[PDB]
């Protein structure tokens, strides 16, 4: 929180939790990066003169922008490294020369225009530094925005551009931050994946050159999550230096590390410059989304725990932010599309009898929507299928003791829909080109006000028509032929970002209009599982893959950044679907109860003993839900490192914990296995259900001797309680 | 220190410093290993039943000795793993069946018969547990001896055998300890080397099978130091679990890790069973040397710092244990053998003028000794070369202000010596076989009382003849044709160990007879640099290789176990000898001043500017000597991991430190380098000579920006002092 500027040293010192982030003004208004790491009281701000690194000041051959470590570097006036931003002028030049002009420090944390951002509830929680840079010749101002939190090791960064000149300025690249580390002796971690296998942890040594994760899909994507980290060579889950970079944005991104000839590592992150430009007319401004930067010297768990608390309590919003989330059941595979009102209610009684709390109605309740082909965009209740509308169904579900929820997919329109026939120009498209389809549908142009107003109107008409208290908001394709008939040629490349701004406006309006609704975002599973979406909808469908073994990796990687409260995990029926696997009902429960728990099956196909297990799972999860959704989460064993996965949840006072252990392909006649715990009070004794009493110190330093077992999938869960 | 036995659980809990070591009685008197690691309040003592692991008790098929983790396992009655001991009976059987009989706990730490051992100065410093095992059938008793120190994470272990039966028992193997770890998820470290390159650190993953370091040389050896460690996969110098095993013995050793089919790691260490037996007649006993076991969760530096303090203060002995050690100069290469009294004295004035404190007289002062060929064993002053004997030379050296020291090599005899002609049977030999030579000399049979008495008499005659206050005790070959004409056939294989017992008796007598003499052991450099020798002579010549670059590795590895106070390091003249290298006088000083400092050159060949550097080095080392020899030592950068080496010494109160940095083959136009320090007070500010003032926190968390330099060998040293 404690942000200072020392006029003698011209140094900015941002103290965030137990971390320091230090910058310093250098020569004629350059802004240098000095340090970011464990908190220091002070740090004083060599060899900037290097062969083939040229001199911006002919009178001063002591430095180059090619060697000075910076906060917001440009290319073209002596730095040859990857720039944080680039601007093209009317004369075609791309040379810009920002210098420090002034700064201000204030308590609290500002909102970002049109954008999600971490926030504070009290000014005392953080302090913000704004450093105003300017290129006087062209009238370009860039304000670097920094916030340091008191309680957490969190620095947040963004940049705001403003054209204070009399000419057009075209932003070709506008990243949210850039930081030059003094060495490149780190591994990097990022989170690549695909549909059905999101956010695998990938750790790699750095190369001398560039390495990056990005999305060009108009959505943050299944393929790369907008998160990267630099980690010390020897750092692991429990110890060591880790620097995380998390982009609070749900569209295209670039997350990059470039290592230069002097083995310094430039980390940068922001809206993907690929296929992007932004035109600033005189007087216009551009605000980047923010990047949330976390430091820990307590390994990956230390970093994750920071993100979890920050994101759960100061990014997610609304009535359910700090509330236990309902155990839900999705009633899709009960019917695919095949539905009408008579079934649904008895089904709801069966589900209610098992203790399930929320009944969700899936796709095909609307219009002529009856495969992945039709009526998207026409959001009126198909009053054949539900003649009594949503109201009659919902109210009965409520009188059964369950909440009622609904699926929507408002960003899509079917070529065969009334909306498309009335307004074909309302989809993203480019002149004279075929309109490529994903799952037989097109993308609505949310860069347009009329489109957004129409969606707000139409979805509100549905949501206010029944006592709905949960909505799953799905988006099931990525953008092609990106353009808008409502933008001029010179702004066409703003389409993807304006689309996201439009979606953000729409979601902000929808969640405000319906404060009693828990919204869960979805994009073919976890295709937009990012901090930007979390600001609008406090939980997310983690993956369409609900296979127990597959979920071990998906949940483990997702937890690197995202709080368990946001991480949807459901028990589904087997034969599994994406993969093909058979694991016990017990086992799938064990994996799913390690997330935000729910069900995704046909209850009409269950044996009494199965429903009986489900009744027990539900009762069990209710007992540990506060611990799972709000406790401190520790990863113990990594499925990316072998055949085991293990993790645990610990209460704030360390008096209670829940431990989960998994092993795949356990061999015959195998060595005994052990599990060392973390996060307990070493001087406290704990009762482990079914295993007796152990010292916290015994559990952490010697570990639990795991009951010997062998088989295709071992799954164990234990509750711990201080004696 | 705090050693307890719980009669309800039958558990022994040894608390040493911040570590726990736990054992438990099991079934019919078996003794199981339970735990060794970070201290716990309690730890409770699966699947011992395994295919092809047979049952010692036919009435109880729940366990095998092949699966039970043990403290002192035997082979032959169901354990198929490597045994700690083995005994052959008169009937030719090798089956023995030790079971627990009784135990005792007492304060303090016993001496070991005939052997060096760590000790206490007050009973409160440690507590000792003796567990008495017995095989009633044969009357074999084995007492397992354990000591736990209060202040340090140190458990020491040895075993004492006694034949309480009426038959002969032949010990085929008598290791000092054995411990079964529950997993093998560790790397091991050991210290292989050769003459001129001792104690390189080698870290390797474990194999499923056996891996071991050993010596068969009758001396602990240059080739393998008697030290091994198990370290966590991610452990490094600064963090992580490390288990060290250091053998307090200077002869043959085996240090072994055997990993079995269930991936448990059995670590064992003791006198090498190879070519060894020990016959116990009825009523006879055998005491093993001890193994000093250290645990740390603070990485290799934590472990080393424990050994350094333990060994410097509670293993080394005598008047100089806690005393700053003299800056010496060896006057060999001034003359090789070419000497007489006139030179020596003026030389001593020159050396005294430079501030050097101790004048040492090397080989060839005795008999007809004038190459590596003659007169060894005839220890009378060759009163041609020194007509006024040692007394006149010594007394003049003293009046010049320097102490006087001498080289001896009492374990060797030349075939061309009077001793050999009078007593040819006094060398180690076997009947009717050629007597192999190393450097033209034979090994005296120190297993013989007459030999040992003769050496004590003869060396005492020399040492009491002059005011000598330093002796270098050298041994320049290894044993071949090991045998003694004074032992019967059935005891021939006891020769190597009895030799070492003899040497130990001789050294104990010699150091007691001459309490004003600082003794330094030597064996072609660091060929017997082990804790056994340290108990007798408080410092050791680290290596014959005095090349600055070579010494980086040798000193770094030696410091893993041995205190800097014991680690001789001298500046020598260049062209270097073993290798061929040219490094600055400054550079060689920097490496040597990081040990127990001295000189090894011809002062008659020095330029005024050189002597002037030497005068300055001497003054400098005097200023930091207490810090170097007695401060806490931290390794920072490893020459086994790249081209840098770095380390530092910190005073007990953290107010002062000395930092040293080295880099070989620094490339042109290189990245800037940094050095993070350790062991300082983060809230204190420190002045670094020549670099200004820094916070302790800045120094440790951000590090020192190293003055950019490039060249073949970079060498830097800084003094730090709290402001």
């Amino acid at each position: 929180m404690a942000v200072t500027y020392n006029p003698q040293t011209k140094q900015f010192h941002l103290r965030a939790g137990k971390a320091s982030y230090v910058m310093q003004l250098f020569r004629s208004g350059y802004l240098a990066h000095i340090y970011w790491g464990k908190a220091v009281r002070d740090v004083r701000g060599s060899r900037l003169d290097r062969a083939f690194s040229p001199n911006p000041d002919p009178s001063d051959r002591t430095f180059s922008l090619d060697t000075l470590p910076q906060e917001y570097p440009a290319y073209g006036n002596t730095d040859f490294r990857s720039p944080a931003y680039q601007v093209q002028l009317e004369n075609g030049s791309t040379v810009t020369d920002l210098r420090y002009k002034t700064h201000r420090i204030y308590k609290g944390k500002p909102r970002l225009n049109g954008l999600p951002a971490t926030y504070v509830e009290h000014e005392q929680e953080a302090e913000t530094l704004e450093i105003v840079l300017g290129d006087a010749l062209i009238g370009l101002e860039v304000t670097l925005q920094y916030t340091a939190y008191e309680k957490w090791n969190v620095i947040t960064r963004a940049a705001r551009f403003e054209n204070k000149g009399g000419e057009r300025l075209k932003l070709l690249r506008a990243l949210s931050m850039s930081v030059d580390f003094p060495t490149a002796d780190y591994d990097w971690i990022h989170l690549p994946g695909a549909w059905g296998r999101e956010r695998w942890i990938e750790r790699r040594p750095l190369v001398t050159g560039v390495q990056a994760a990005e999305s060009r899909r108009g959505a943050s994507s299944h393929q790369q999550n907008p998160f990267i980290a630099l980690v010390a060579k020897n750092a692991d889950e429990h110890q060591g230096e880790v620097y995380g970079f998390s982009f609070v944005y749900s569209g295209n991104f670039l997350a990059q590390v470039e290592v230069d000839q002097f083995h310094t590592a430039r980390v940068s992150m922001g809206i993907n410059p690929f296929d992007f430009t932004w035109l600033l007319q005189p007087g216009e401004s551009f605000q980047t989304p923010e990047v949330v930067m976390v430091y820990s010297d307590q390994g990956l768990n230390g970093m994750s725990q920071t993100y979890h608390e920050l994101y759960r309590t100061r990014l997610a919003r609304g009535a359910f932010r700090d509330r236990e989330r309902p155990i839900l059941i999705n009633n899709w595979e009960a019917t695919y599309f095949d539905f009408n009102e008579e079934k649904l209610v008895n089904i709801a009684k069966t589900e209610a009898e098992l203790g399930i709390e929320l009944f969700v109605l899936d796709d095909g309740w609307f219009g002529k929507r009856d495969d992945d082909r039709r009526s998207l965009g026409d959001w009126i209740v198909n009053r054949r299928k539900l003649p009594n509308g949503l109201d009659g169904l919902a109210k009965q579900v409520n009188e059964l003791g369950m909440q009622f929820g609904l699926w929507v997919e408002p960003e899509m329109v079917s070529p065969n829909s009334e909306l498309y026939r009335k307004h074909p120009d309302w989809c993203l498209h480019v002149p004279n080109r075929p309109r490529s389809e994903g799952r037989n549908q097109l993308v609505l142009d949310y860069s347009r006000e009329d489109v957004c107003d129409y969606i707000i109107e139409t979805i509100s008409n549905v949501l206010a028509s029944a006592p709905i208290t949960y909505v799953k908001w799905d988006m099931n394709r990525h953008m092609t032929e990106i353009g808008s008939s409502a933008l001029p040629p010179e702004r066409q490349r703003e389409t993807a970002h304006r689309y996201m701004l439009g979606l953000y406006r729409v979601m902000d309006e929808m969640t405000s209009r319906f404060p009693h609704i828990l919204f869960e975002s979805c994009s073919g599973g976890g295709g937009r599982f990012d901090p930007g979406m979390l600001y609008y909808m406090p939980q997310t469908w983690t993956s369409d893959n609900t296979d127990a073994v597959s979920r071990l990796k998906i949940q483990y990687g997702t937890s690197l950044v995202y709080p368990i409260s946001a991480m949807g995990a459901h028990v589904s029926a087997v034969p599994n679907h994406q993969v093909g696997r058979v694991a016990s009902l017990k086992a799938r429960g064990h994996v799913a109860m390690s997330g935000n728990f729910g069900y995704e099956l046909d209850i009409t196909k269950l044996t009494e003993t199965e429903k009986q297990m489900i009744k027990q799972q539900v009762a069990f999860y209710k007992d540990v839900r506060r611990l799972v959704q709000f406790g401190t989460f520790y990863r113990l064993l990594s499925p990316f490192e072998g055949n085991e996965a293990a993790w645990m949840f610990v209460s704030a006072d360390r008096s209670e914990a829940l431990v989960a252990y998994f092993r795949v392909l356990a061999e015959a006649n195998a060595p005994l296995s052990y599990l060392r715990l973390k996060g307990l009070d070493p001087n406290q004794d704990y009762e482990i259900e079914g295993l007796g009493v152990y010292g916290g110190d015994e559990l952490m330093y010697a570990g639990v001797a795991l009951p010997y077992r062998s088989g295709d999938f071992i799954s164990m869960m234990w509750r711990l309680k201080a004696v």
